[PDB]
């Protein structure tokens, strides 16, 4: 028949992907290579293990941290980085066992306290900025730039900011940037010549991790192809052009305080 | 969930009452132009997505009804309950050489691709009905529409319709009725989103049309679109709202027959 049924190459995953590589390049700007001897990093979902992996170049020894143990589950088998549950951390802190000259705090809204990040004394440290576009609820829910305080006086400081070039995104999340990319790739594709429909294929991946507490079954459910077309026309090239420019409209930097 | 201030909503609104929403405003175009007329043997071509519903909805002015599909797995959309008679189109044609067949109303919802103009023209319905594929100007979704031609040769001695339904103000590539859904839930998802503290909203549509056409599975298909039509992470409840949004976006579909 005329009509023919076209998934694009580009998974969801490759999405995620290409936002945590352009989040990682804007940390890697900011530092411009400086060197570290113990590395910690707060929040594994959705882009804290890319981090640790790539800062493990730049550093002795890197802690990846979370609140929730089973996070572990996306921490390879590697030792360039230790998986710690926040307790564990907490533990090794009162031991005097970790004392880190570098953190990076990428648990977002509702997420690690001031208060207790005021206890450490790092050279650097960079806050994930969650907020996108103006908000009032979003802005009075943040409490990044309180983050920030204990260490404005001794040491480098960094917001890390993500946004879309002239497009609505409601935070700087990995996968509201995700999904708001690929619903907006798909409103495109549908005004293609010979497209019937385009479908975003995407489903509430969060509640598999932190509902189910299933690694194997949320990054199964995430390598599906980001976008389904009904079509006359053969326009995966087009398609895939059209996610690519929508990913390239994505800007990741570092505020320096 | 993910943090103790984020909540998450499901509508309650779910794919298939959006694709419901759509076939009964599609229905009652036709029925309004029908203004009470009845027939004694009605035949529709075309099953999916909102042909039982129409042969449902017409058997109340009808003493036949016959649902005609060149697909004989289409039979499991009509359920066991009532009178409406399934035919695949081999079963129609034979019918139709045994000379048992010889409807007032044709109503042909096969849209693109469909039943032929050669074949419509061996009958002399009272009415004849068909939907136009259409939606917002495409060069090849209209070069390959042939709706004009299938009325060609009804004009002249029968009452001729064609059904239009567009979204005003809105591009929409064709007049399906699953065309509709997707583009109602995917724009209001977005609209959805930009409410205060909604932190993102997901359509949750799926590729249904496979689930029929490939893999022939009918009870799939039903629980498959059954789903909640949007999933919003949220600081706010935003349940109230967020129905109100989908139901602004569903009344923004329009159906229309204009007589020929
Ligand atoms: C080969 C053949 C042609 C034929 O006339 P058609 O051009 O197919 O259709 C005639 C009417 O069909 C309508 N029509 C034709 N093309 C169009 C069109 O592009 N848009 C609309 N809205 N209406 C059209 C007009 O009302 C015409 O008066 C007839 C009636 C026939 O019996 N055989
Ligand atoms: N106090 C805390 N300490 C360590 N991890 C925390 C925490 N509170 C929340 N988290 C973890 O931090 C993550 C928050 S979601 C953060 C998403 C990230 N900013 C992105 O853009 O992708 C989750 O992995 C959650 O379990
Ligand atoms: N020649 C033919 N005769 C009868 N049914 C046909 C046909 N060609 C296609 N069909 C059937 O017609 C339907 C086409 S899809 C039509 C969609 C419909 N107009 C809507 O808006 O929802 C399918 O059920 C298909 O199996």
């Amino acid at each position: 028949e005329m009509v023919k049924t076209i998934d694009t190459k580009t998974r969801v995953v490759d999405v995620t992907n290409e936002i945590a590589k352009k989040k990682y390049q804007a940390i890697r700007d900011f530092l411009e290579g400086e060197e570290f001897k113990e590395v910690v990093i707060f929040g594994v979902y959705l882009w804290g293990n890319y981090t640790a992996q790539m800062l493990s170049k730049y550093a002795d020894k890197v802690y990846l941290v979370d609140i929730h143990e089973f996070m572990k589950g996306f921490v390879p088998n590697n030792n360039s980085i230790k998986f710690l549950n926040l307790n564990e951390f907490k533990l090794k802190f009162i031991r005097g066992e970790v004392n880190p000259d570098l953190i990076v705090d990428l648990t977002g809204l509702g997420g690690i306290e001031p208060e207790f990040l005021a206890k450490f004394n790092p050279k650097v440290f960079i806050v994930e900025d969650p907020k996108g576009v103006f908000d009032v609820d979003i802005y009075e829910a943040d409490n990044t730039y309180k983050r920030t305080a204990p260490f404005i006086e001794k040491a480098k400081v960094g917001v890390l900011k993500t946004y879309r070039k002239a497009r609505v995104s409601k935070t700087s999340g990995t996968m509201t940037l995700t999904i708001d990319t690929i619903v907006d790739a798909s409103r495109e594709i549908t005004s293609l010549d010979g497209v019937l429909y385009a479908i975003p294929n995407l489903r509430y991946y969060e509640g598999i991790l932190f509902h189910e507490n299933d690694i194997h079954k949320f990054l199964s459910e995430i390598s599906q192809p980001a976008i389904t077309i009904s079509t006359l026309n053969d326009v995966l090239d087009e398609a895939e052009e059209i996610l690519s420019n929508n990913i390239n409209l994505i800007y990741s930097f570092v505020e320096e305080l």
